[PDB]
């Protein structure tokens, strides 16, 4: 498996219909789940080093259509970290107070502190996604917002916040099956809403604006297009992406001023 | 396994030396962990109902000496919940801004919203624990702070915030072994701190101030004294305490405004 094949290279426009939704890297589900469990132990150790060092941060941004696995990826993969070192924000419809500020005001508030992992389940990119499809903003505004988003990510990068953006890529048939499973389950009815159907009738428009959003992929702030039809494969790929980032960040335990083997506990 | 025997009944003062630190209810680690795994599924389901209902909240407060298992309890038990529905705060030494306010200002800010589980890893009780042992405040101030804490918990209860306070109870010998394991393990040296030895020399003074703090136990805002020398037993007992609270709160899925069998997904 080469996860760099899922990275959007800078300057290369994405045509999503040419990107796989259903990869398995030749692995069975059981092999994939076992590898994910092993990576979870490494994710925990590297995140503990990140916290103890207190010099850098990691920001994971998740965007995806409804039912494409944002909630599941956070549970399964972000669940590998110590929850004391993680701040997860699920960005919903802007409140009245948030709308009275610039669109990055509420986003910047949640940028992670030194030593922490930040996770945006939805993010600044919502302001150039649904808002474009339903004509809440026009193209001129959307282009300007994408520029402001690039500048914001450059600001965080220079603050030693390592940025990873992940689009979970599922097929329309797979989304239909997952949405049907919500309708069928009385304990999941509360998660099906009329907007689900409206967004499906705008599937191709959403492709267009997601492909515009993916143009912010840079070497410092990459987008990944993760094939997510197989939930276990989504979790495996995301685990690799996050572990590669942490290993590259290479946090170190701080120096200590004593010899641990000589400490006497009474 | 009668969890209510660990509850501090109102007005019944605790003498911690008479409470066991190392119960196992006749279970092994394998047996206890299998029960905890089955309770985790039930915790996830009841927390999803709490969130979907959006009317009530759950607040878990943890206090314990260093190495007594706050971090582990949060990972193992709170990890059963969907992290999208949980807010964990690890309260550290008050900042200059926090000290310029009353002691409950920073605590009140983190009280949970409707639909959420809040976890205070340390809490308002720190202001009547370490502060008393080292004479940062006197008895008169400490008694007044305990009254304000009582009043604060009453305010949250009346807001349908279900309060559970948990003291993790370990023996001095157990703490010594766990601290030694930090000294012995290169990946854990960073968690050994000079305060560890100073507080041990003040073990009995801390018993006194914890027993005073435990007097805020009420039917509405109970303290539990959990035998925590066995880490798996700590997790089993805490799982029961939280599941009992959620089942009693009895959150209901909300009514929906459509017929799921009549929805047609194209
Ligand atoms: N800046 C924004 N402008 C408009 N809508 C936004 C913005 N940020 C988030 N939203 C919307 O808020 C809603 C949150 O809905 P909810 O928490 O119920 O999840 P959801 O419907 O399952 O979302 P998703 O479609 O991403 O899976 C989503 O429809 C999302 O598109
Ligand atoms: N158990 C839960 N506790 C708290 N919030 C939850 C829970 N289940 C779902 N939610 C929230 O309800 C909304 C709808 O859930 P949904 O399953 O669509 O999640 P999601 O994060 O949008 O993922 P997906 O990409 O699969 O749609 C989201 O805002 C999610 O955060
Ligand atoms: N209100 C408060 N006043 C003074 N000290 C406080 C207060 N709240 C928290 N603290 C202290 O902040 C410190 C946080 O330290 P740290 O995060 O390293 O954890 P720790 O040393 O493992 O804590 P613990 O002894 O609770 O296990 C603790 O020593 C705690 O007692
Ligand atoms: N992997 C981690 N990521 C983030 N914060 C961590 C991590 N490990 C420990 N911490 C924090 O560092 C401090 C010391 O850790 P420690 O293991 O003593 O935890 P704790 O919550 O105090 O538990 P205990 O009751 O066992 O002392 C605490 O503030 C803890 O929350
Ligand atoms: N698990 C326990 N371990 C040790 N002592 C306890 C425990 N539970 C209660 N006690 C002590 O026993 C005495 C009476 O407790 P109480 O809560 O009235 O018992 P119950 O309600 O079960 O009859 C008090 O001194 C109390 O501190
Ligand atoms: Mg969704
Ligand atoms: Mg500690």
């Amino acid at each position: 498996m080469d996860i760099d094949n899922y990275r959007v290279k800078p300057g290369k426009r994405v045509k999503l219909s040419d990107w796989a939704t259903n990869d398995d890297a030749g692995l069975s589900k059981e092999e994939g789940q076992a590898q994910t469990a092993k990576l979870a132990g490494e994710l925990a150790e590297w995140q503990e080093r990140l916290y103890a060092e207190g010099k850098q941060s990691l920001l994971l941004i998740l965007q995806a259509r409804d039912a494409a696995g944002k909630d599941g990826a956070v549970k399964k993969v972000i669940g590998a970290f110590n929850p004391a070192g993680v701040q997860i924000t699920s960005f919903k419809q802007p409140s009245a107070e948030e709308l009275s500020h610039d669109f990055l005001w509420r986003i910047h508030q949640k940028a992670p502190a030194k030593g922490y992992v930040g996770v945006f389940n939805r993010s600044q990119y919502e302001d150039v996604l649904v808002t474009r499809v339903y004509d809440m903003i026009d193209d001129k505004t959307a282009k300007r917002r994408l520029e402001h988003i690039r500048h914001f990510e450059e600001l965080l990068t220079d603050n030693a916040t390592r940025i990873v953006k992940v689009y979970l890529h599922i097929s329309p048939e797979e989304q239909k099956e997952r949405l049907q499973a919500r309708l069928d389950n009385p304990g999941k009815h509360w998660k099906f809403n009329p907007g689900d159907l409206k967004d499906r009738s705008n599937w191709d428009k959403f492709n267009d604006v997601y492909e515009d959003a993916l143009t912010t992929s840079t070497d410092d702030a990459p987008w990944y297009v993760v094939p997510a039809d197989r939930k276990w494969y989504r979790d495996l790929v995301l685990s690799h992406i996050l572990l590669g980032a942490l290993k590259d960040m290479n946090p170190q335990f701080p120096a200590i001023d004593y010899d641990p083997s000589k400490v006497v506990i009474h």
